[PDB]
């Protein structure tokens, strides 16, 4: 079994299913803290130039400090937003008043910690990076003085190393409004994911998903800018929650059907505009319009339900048969006769129209197929390429069988001249309606 | 009063009033200049690894302004396009003829100086890093031998550190095709920009707005790298200008208004087009379709006048009487009843249809709203998510009055016998004209 | 000759023409790799910091290799996607069976050379960064001892600087799923990518192409991250092949065209819809719907032919006849005359509706041009912005003659109680046979 595929010959689309769902539907707030040292710009009186390596280094960590002061401003938001939401959510709570003090005391004898909020939300705490403790114990009786003297190389290049996660932190944050996506190494590395998923309240098997798709977390991740406030700075890592796990998915593939007599182009068209992925989710479907919402991971869909509509599970019967009295299947008609192709799965639809050159070829045995006038589909097997017009599209070589389900093209069920020919999102039922009102108007006059 | 909402039942739409608009209007060119030192390569016949890490990083030295060479051919554009226009503009001065003697002698003596090209424009010059000095003082002496001898390893880190920024500045203009936004603190640090927005021509006021938002004027300017040319690196920070200020601003928030009677799905739709940001703007209304366009901080809406489309003042009657004779209200018509919710300033508006399960709730006290078929609205005010279907919305959580405008809902008006149920972008007037044009068939015939 | 334009008032459109085509049709996989060097980690009894540095500086290359680890589980793909589709093949043959060896032993003397691969591609293998033997011949002695004792800082940079590329070879792709675009120059240098295009089997001609702008060839250019084996880190460059060039190019802008009568608003609209890039590609026309696919360089077009559509060359007579009967031209209807304006190549399509106030305006000599109700048009030939509202354009200074086409306005031959005025994507024909249609209902009714 595994991914399997259907044509429907008759409605000029194709059903690739087999697929294993997760759902995001939650969201796990993780604050990632970083000491910092509150110092006051001392005068070292001598000029050598170790310690001045030193003095300039310590400028660019009051230039990072001082731009995520800047960032704390950008935090108030608009309007959905909901993405992100309940990250800010955690960051207005670190602000009162104040709750820095639990996560100093939480950390002062670990680095991952879990802490109880003053609104119920219990977070996990991590303290990433210590530069209080390195500058007070190495770094500040080197310039707390009057002249300099002692300093060496090895502290010049051991503040830099120290100091640069910092700076990537800052640096990502200051082109990004205080929020980037994917969660980068700099912001969490994998040590530390891979930490903190095993710490989280979730199921046993829900964190081998995580940690067997780290890659894929980080896409679905948020890094949120908090606070800095008395010599600490805070920032959330919002981590996806996949509620929906191991239920079907399938992916539906539309492509406009035209009539394909040999007047000059005066054809009727047909097209399903219910095109994207498509999962079970709580006795519905979860659709997903824009593909690009959705990340395959071998037969595996990772999905964010934010960016999705839940339509009746009766939404599948337009994939057996499009004129079913239980779902208006939705549909969208005009005359745009313009060849195409989709790839598919395991395959690939090809609408041929005009005088257009479709062809499916294999790199050395040359052209196997080529396409008539109509919607047509050719099979991943033996196919390498597809050829419409001067554009050149690759087959997914993927392993699976495609069934071709022959049938009547459903365009040729409507009379042209009361085909309304310009519905921009309409169905079946909506395109039959308009057909009983034009009939009215002729045959009753 | 600051922050007000008002939901119309009657249109399914909610004004989120309160708003003070800051617009941008024009742009502050400012030229940022780093020296350079022409060297040719040097053959130190000494091999000292010291002097090896020093011809290393010479030569990364040496790709960066290479790679700002290649650059250069990338400059010319096409084509509105515009954002850029006014600093393109000044790039192309800069080539002739040439200018950049000029800049260099004003930038002689200081770091930052104004200078009036030769098409009129005076902008306010800056000399950010100057390799110059440092190579022809600091790192000629040690390669203009035969042998090597002297040399250190704090002038080899000393070099990594005055050089970092340049590298920098090239990455990034390298995987821009020369041009980036948001303007970077590699591009323009957060004191240089600070400084250079006191000495810009504008009003006292308008400078502590720039000077308050400094993470908002970054996010609305652009770099642009001009010409390398005698021993000088030139490139364009563009700033935004906003000539309108604190002026009115509402967002529009739109939903689907479909009839709910008991039949299979056999109702007419009808949703209003006119959704995004409003400001009123010298004697008009200028309206941002993509509110991804305008960033809000606070109460403040910074928007670009050039992602924007200028509307009568009278288009604000379509939230007070959707049935005016002073302007035709832009609507749309579907039958598209599949639910969805759009989270505004102070509420949510749910628009539920067919059997999908539309709730809004408290995070401790569960459920405290269910919404029956058609469109409802629910503020903020004790509300923390509000569910349709599979996907979970988060309110905004921003304190402010919301007002509910009972009203009929305006689809109950129209008889579903002779309403053009698929017109994709109409108006009240456009409908009406059509339903008179299907009564005449059908009385008169 | 060069870059013209011509202006239609009958149907108020513009045409670019004058540009030269480069247009992609194929790709060039090539095979970058980095050795690496298999370590244990190693337990250096001394507390030495000079070592210190070094084992941190270690583990930054170990965290970077297992980085790159996690990488792999993404490379599975879909769908279309065919972008990479030539590059993800050549990852696929990389792991069997395995190939790696062929590699490393056409590698073991140069570090350019071509390989067969068991697929029968032939591709151009680099070997950019040979970590393995310098850990080996340089840092293995440091770390394999008890006790530390022999350790310098010039070894603590000079691992420090070998490392760095490889650091951002996988930050790039970390935050990028494995595939980057532009390709960045820590991906392939300058050096590189000019020596790997003068190695490629392709014309005399097609290298100075490519050679003039590396800078194009990166931002139409992939970098797949394929596999880690055995001692060696690959990943494939996937470079852009023109096999369209010279061929003429054009431009078209469209701006909706409306009747002006003194009525409250009750005008009629149309608009073209086949806006975009048009060039002449094997006797057919590759058409461009979204123009931010192509890049032009001063007369030179780049273009992606996998984001266009190809048409028959008779959709030109549109720019010359909007009512041949050879090809049916696409419009679309509607009534929102609301004013815009659209800034071509040699001037600015001006469509001026109601009372927005539509200006092009010199910077030094004020107003020169005042739009009236209707599309007009104005040549950059002393016109510096246009003013549309409330919204500034900037029109592009670029040299080139202006054709001005006088004719009368095709949206003046419609009976406005007859036109079907809400055709989201007609034609011209497509107007007609509805505007018949009416015409039925009333004289035979």
């Amino acid at each position: 079994q595994n991914i399997t595929e259907e044509f429907y010959q008759s409605t000029c689309s194709a059903v690739s299913k087999g697929y294993l769902s997760a759902l995001r539907t939650g969201w796990y707030t993780s604050v990632i803290t970083i000491e910092l040292s509150n110092i006051k710009e001392n005068k070292c009186n001598g000029t050598d130039a170790k310690v001045k390596l030193i003095k300039q280094e310590l400028d660019k960590y009051k230039n990072a400090v001082t731009e995520l002061q800047l960032l704390n401003s950008a935090l108030s938001a608009t309007g959905s937003g909901s993405a992100i939401a309940s990250g800010v959510a955690v960051c207005k709570v670190l602000h009162l008043e104040g709750e820095v003090n639990k996560i100093k005391s939480a950390l002062l004898s670990t680095n991952k910690a879990v802490v109880s909020l003053s609104n119920g939300v219990s977070v996990l705490t991590f303290k990433v990076l210590d530069l209080k403790n390195y500058i007070d114990k190495q770094l500040l009786p080197i310039l707390n003085k009057q002249s300099c003297s002692i300093s060496n190389i090895e502290t010049v290049i051991e503040f830099q190393q120290k100091n640069n996660r910092l700076l990537e932190i800052t640096r990502e944050f200051s082109v990004n409004a205080g929020v980037t996506t994917p969660v980068s190494t700099y912001m969490l590395t994998n040590s530390e994911l891979l930490s903190l998923i095993n710490d989280m309240p979730i199921t046993n098997d829900q964190k081998k998903l995580m940690s067997n798709n780290v890659q894929i977390v980080r896409q679905q991740s948020y890094s949120i800018m908090c606070i800095i406030k008395e010599e600490v700075l805070a920032y959330v890592v919002q981590l996806p929650l996949y509620g929906v796990i191991d239920t079907p998915c399938w992916k539906l593939h539309t492509s406009p059907l035209c009539t394909t007599n040999t007047k000059e182009g005066s054809n009727i068209c047909l097209t399903r505009t219910d095109r994207g992925w498509y999962c079970d989710n709580a006795g519905s479907v979860s659709f997903f319009p824009q593909a690009e919402t959705c990340k395959v991971q071998s037969n595996r869909v990772f999905c964010d339900t934010m960016n999705s509509r839940t339509l009746p599970s009766e939404v599948n019967l337009c994939n057996v048969d499009i004129f079913n009295p239980k779902y208006d299947c939705k549909i969208m008609t005009s005359k745009t006769d313009v060849s195409s192709s989709v790839i598919t799965s395991l395959g690939a639809i090809v609408s041929c129209y005009g005088k257009t050159k479709c062809t499916a070829s294999n790199k050395n045995r040359g052209i196997i197929k080529t396409f008539s006038n109509g919607c047509d589909y050719v099979s991943n097997k033996g196919v390498d390429t597809v050829s419409v017009g001067n554009t050149l599209y690759y087959v997914n070589k993927q392993e699976g069988k495609s069934l071709y389900v022959k049938g009547e093209p459903i365009i040729n069920f409507y009379d042209p001249l009361v085909f309304p020919s310009d519905e921009f999102d309409a169905s079946i039922s909506q395109v039959n309606e308009k057909i009983n009102q034009s009939l009215a108007f002729i045959r009753k006059s």
